[PDB]
């Protein structure tokens, strides 16, 4: 059962909760004392610009990130140019940093939900909210489970236990503590994974076992090299994966909360670059691993003849290198690693959740008048609710991945399009953005499911057959659906302003405020 | 010849130079128009964390720290372990952030001497100048020399040329710009030895020529191993040598002028943690290049029979193997590496010996009534002239490296505890000052010089012969001189009080002010 090892987490887990109630304590004077809602959410709005930095390259990289990238770089068939995690975030940070997320500072703003409140109606508010949260609830659950299999595979241990204990953990500390204690935490954790993901990678590529890792990236060795060069017939399933993980990743409200939190927004600003660094730097020893693995051979080490790839275990082949081709005390630093990361993850995307909704649902559209410590209380408890809600998911149900991707897909598609109207051009009324919600929406239910084998629906030129002969899209209809979605709302707002304008349709049945 | 090395080159040069004629060009409107002297000394009091942490960590790492590092792990008899460089400066660095520079900010303070000049006399203050601008000429003189060498052997270029071109554009960007100019060359030097550095790993390591660096590391091919454990008849050496490169790297002008232009305390506190472990992933490719070298056969290579050990030419064994176990188009970039650190910690030496001397010799001491168009002209020939003497020092002499050695020890041995005297006790007036920088020169002076075969005078317990018969020392009176001065300084100016106070000796020869 190898007893310290199990000694070593638990008191990893205590300090860094001894490390969030402290700054619990220390987050008590933060703002004065009739804005506890709003302190409590946004850090009072003061933060310094290294600790955001790492907070937030902290909160991106959250083992999923890690585990993604290595699969995709060892699996054959994907290879390496297949594993667009790394460019994508780069320069989704990047783009953030450049175009966003100024304005957003420039106002006073507390969610992401606040400017589409301001502009549209707090129905199409309270509407917008819940493609954002499903999209955090399965992120989450996701990074849950990928903890759960690599506590399962890295120790004799139950893989219910681990995630309850994890989750309880990530509870305890966004329950008593913020966005000051959330950040606090990440700070400690970013160390973590650092020095547990840099320190295994000369420990795996000195193995006897392993071979030149730079002759399989361009010829073959027990398999297909692992570079993987994408072929012509699939550059557009290419360019649509890299559109939706570059304009993806930026409407999502834990990067919002976080911007919405440093003095200025210069420090915002040089903050989403930072961040960028720090996921490059994170991604390199993950690629590195993926390599090490896929360039290695069984049937010398304690694994035996079945590979990973034939047992259909490939999506944690990071603490698979990190158990049988590194020492105990060096599997132990990288589980530690691994499980910082997810916690980091984990607790921001339940705390922007339990910060979008238990504000823009329950204060400015509900109850409009209710007293801050009601609404501190509906926080406290929302941040249990809606960890418990990610846990029972995670945990009961196995269909977590392809949900949070659909769910993930949705949320680009629906926000990013509605996102960059509200913030960069004019006009761009709610009777535009109703219609374009729906037609967007409905495009991307009908423009085919292909990994829960639910429905093709509508087909798409390129009419590729899956195992179950489910007909798979080929189309960048994941982004046409997103330009569909922004030209609709662009023309049909402007149309309806023109006809507001010249009187053409009697005001009589304006539903919404547009004249 | 390589046109296209020296094409890259020269470009990379003048690159660099349209960003410090950019910088010159920005820094028009720092301050008001009557403090140009102190604008263009300390930046007007305004930088950036990001910007401050990029200029120091790179004034630190100015190639000669890297070549150093490197042939400590090569050369054998020295090993890992007598490479002191990365420890000591990361923990200078780290000891320096959290005890000194917070008074530093804390006053309104120019340069180093400023504290000095204003505590003890005028007199005083200019006598303390000669050893710090000893010791950062020494420095420049010794880092041009390494850059001259590096050159001459990557290209067939002559020394004489690379080192005048090279210092030359450090004369023009400090001359026409200051701290703001340095600063924003620093930065961009510093990712490009950063890129430089950090992309010649991979190709060195996959070499077919080299063996495996982890058998060499406690195994013995082809030489002693390269980890190099240290004796225990040996060990108060060692402790000598890691005091010195502890307590000697903070009382640097260089430090001190970028700790004084932050716009806050706790900006420079977290500037020196960000500097060090800047220093400490800089030093990491170092090593590992240090580590190939070592552990790598020759007469498989290009080069032939004769090692570099045996030919005596292991002070540059960084830019050996980035020659002649990596591309040119790598050896290139490493090229390009070392000349940015080395013109990144040349300019910052030359600008910080400018700083001290055009202000604390010249308008403090000699014409307290003057211009300020007066005192930027003498900024500005100052500049070129010392920038000049370094450039014939490093050229026109070689005893450069022990000179530039016995330097920073003087530097050490003298500022450092008057420093702590100013800075942290109370009483340290200039009588007891006078005795103790007295006492510490001849105790040093005294206490042998070994490198240039000089004189041993003074024996101390140990006796070793050097290969000249010339006794070399073992007790560490490096640093025993260094509490010597300490001691008594604190006893002679306590001494002096309690005389004064008592009235014992008459006050008609107070020669200075204790009463
Ligand atoms: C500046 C930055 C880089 C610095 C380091 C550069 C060099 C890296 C060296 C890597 C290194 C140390 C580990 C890393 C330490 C440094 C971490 C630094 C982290 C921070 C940067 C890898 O050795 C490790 O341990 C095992 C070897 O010991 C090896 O395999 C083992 O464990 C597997 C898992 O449990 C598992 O399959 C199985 O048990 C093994 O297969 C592991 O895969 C490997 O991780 C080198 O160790 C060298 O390897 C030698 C065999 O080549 C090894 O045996 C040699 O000596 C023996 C007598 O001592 C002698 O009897 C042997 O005959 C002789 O062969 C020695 O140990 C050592 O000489
Ligand atoms: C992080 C940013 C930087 C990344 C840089 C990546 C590229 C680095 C260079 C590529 C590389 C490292 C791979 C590293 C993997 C991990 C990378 C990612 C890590 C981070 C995620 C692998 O290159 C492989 O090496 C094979 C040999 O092992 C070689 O030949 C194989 O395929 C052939 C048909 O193509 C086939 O005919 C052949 O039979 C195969 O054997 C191929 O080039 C290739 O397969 C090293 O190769 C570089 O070039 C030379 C060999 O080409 C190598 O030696 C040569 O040059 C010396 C100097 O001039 C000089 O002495 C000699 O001319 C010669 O000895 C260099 O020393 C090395 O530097
Ligand atoms: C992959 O694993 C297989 C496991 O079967 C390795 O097979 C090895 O084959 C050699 C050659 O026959 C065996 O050596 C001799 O085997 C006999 C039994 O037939 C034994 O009585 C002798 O004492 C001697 O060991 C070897 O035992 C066998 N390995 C095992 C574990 O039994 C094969 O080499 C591996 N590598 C590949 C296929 O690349
Ligand atoms: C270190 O360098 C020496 C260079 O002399 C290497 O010596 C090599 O020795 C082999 C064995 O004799 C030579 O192979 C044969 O040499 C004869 C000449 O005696 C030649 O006519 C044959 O065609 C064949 O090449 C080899 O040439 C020779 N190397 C050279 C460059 O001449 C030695 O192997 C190297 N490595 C060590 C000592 O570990
Ligand atoms: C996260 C990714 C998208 C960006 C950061 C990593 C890349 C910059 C690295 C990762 C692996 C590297 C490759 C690994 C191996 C090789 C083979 C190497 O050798 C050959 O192709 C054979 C000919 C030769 O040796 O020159 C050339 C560089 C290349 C393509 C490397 C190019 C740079 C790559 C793509
Ligand atoms: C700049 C320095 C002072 C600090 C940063 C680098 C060190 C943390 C690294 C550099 C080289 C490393 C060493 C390189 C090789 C080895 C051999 C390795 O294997 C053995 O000693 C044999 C037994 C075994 O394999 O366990 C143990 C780790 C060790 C000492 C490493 C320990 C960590 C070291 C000292
Ligand atoms: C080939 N597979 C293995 C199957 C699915 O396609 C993939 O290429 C793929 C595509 C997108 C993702 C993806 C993951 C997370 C997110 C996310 O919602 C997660 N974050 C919010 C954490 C940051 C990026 O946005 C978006 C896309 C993951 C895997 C991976
Ligand atoms: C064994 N050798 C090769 C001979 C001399 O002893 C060494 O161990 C050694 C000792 C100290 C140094 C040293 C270099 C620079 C400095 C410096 O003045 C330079 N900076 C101001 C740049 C930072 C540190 O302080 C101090 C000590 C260099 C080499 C190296
Ligand atoms: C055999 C290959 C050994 C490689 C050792 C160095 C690995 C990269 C440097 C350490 C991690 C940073
Ligand atoms: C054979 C050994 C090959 C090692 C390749 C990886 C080197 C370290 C990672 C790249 C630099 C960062």
């Amino acid at each position: 059962f190898h007893v310290e090892g199990l000694i070593a987490i638990i008191v990893f887990y205590l300090l860094i909760l001894l490390v969030g109630i402290w700054a619990a304590w220390r987050t008590k004077n933060s703002g004065s004392a009739e804005e506890r809602s709003e302190a409590i959410i946004v850090g009072g709005r003061d933060i310094g610009l290294l600790v955001g930095g790492f907070t937030m390259t902290a909160t991106w990289v959250g083992g999923g990130y890690i585990n993604g990238t290595a699969e995709a770089v060892y699996v054959p068939g994907y290879g390496l140019a297949w594993a667009q995690a790394p460019i994508g975030y780069s320069l989704s940070l990047i783009l953030g940093g450049l175009f966003f997320a100024k304005p957003m500072r420039s106002k006073g703003y507390v969610t992401m939900l606040d400017p589409f409140q301001q502009i549209y109606g707090k129905r199409m508010g309270g509407l917008l909210f819940i493609p954002a949260l499903m999209g955090e609830m399965f992120w989450a659950a996701a990074i849950f489970s990928a903890l759960g299999a690599t506590i399962s595979v890295i120790i004799d241990v139950d893989m219910h236990i681990s995630v309850i204990i994890s989750a309880l953990i990530a509870t305890l500390y966004t329950l008593v503590g913020g966005l000051y204690s959330v950040a606090y935490t990440d700070v400690v954790q970013l160390f973590c994974i650092f020095v547990g993901l840099w320190i295994s990678v000369p420990f795996a590529l000195s193995h006897p076992a392993v071979a030149d890792i730079g002759f399989t990236a361009v010829h073959a060795k027990y398999q297909k090299p692992w570079l993987g060069t994408v072929d012509s017939s699939e550059v557009y399933s290419w360019l649509d994966s890299f559109l939706l993980l570059m304009l993806g990743g930026i409407p999502w409200q834990a990067y919002f909360q976080r911007v919405l939190s440093s003095s200025s927004a210069t420090y915002a600003q040089v903050l989403s670059f930072l961040a960028a660094f720090g996921c490059l730097v994170m991604a390199i020893p993950a690629i590195l691993i993926g390599a090490i693995g896929a360039s290695t051979d069984w049937n010398q080490t304690a694994y035996g003849l079945p590979d990973p790839k034939t047992t259909e275990e490939a999506d944690m082949i990071l603490p698979i290198v990190l158990q049988y081709l590194c020492p105990v005390y060096i599997s132990f630093f990288g589980l530690g690693a691994v499980s910082a990361a997810v916690m980091s993850s984990a607790d921001s995307s339940i705390l922007s959740a339990s910060s979008m909704f238990a504000r823009n649902i329950y204060q400015l559209s509900f109850r409009q008048n209710a007293s801050d410590k009601e609404i501190v209380w509906v926080m406290r408890i929302t941040v249990f609710v809606f960890g418990a809600s990610a846990t029972a998911m995670a945990l009961l149900t196995k269909t977590v991945y392809g949900l949070w991707y659909l769910s993930s897909d949705l949320v680009y598609i629906v926000i990013f399009p509605q996102l960059l109207c509200v913030l960069f051009v004019k006009g761009t009324n709610t009777y535009g953005a109703v219609a374009g919600y729906v037609s967007g929406l409905f495009l991307r239910i009908t423009g085919g499911e292909p990994y829960l084998y639910l429905q093709p629906l509508i087909f798409y030129p390129g009419y590729y057959p899956d195992d179950n002969g489910i007909y798979n899209q080929k189309f960048p209809f994941k982004t046409l659906a997103m330009v569909t979605s922004f030209l609709t709302n662009i023309c049909i707002s402007y149309l309806a302003k023109y006809l507001f304008e010249s009187g053409t349709l009697p005001p009589k049945l304006d539903v919404f405020d547009a004249v």
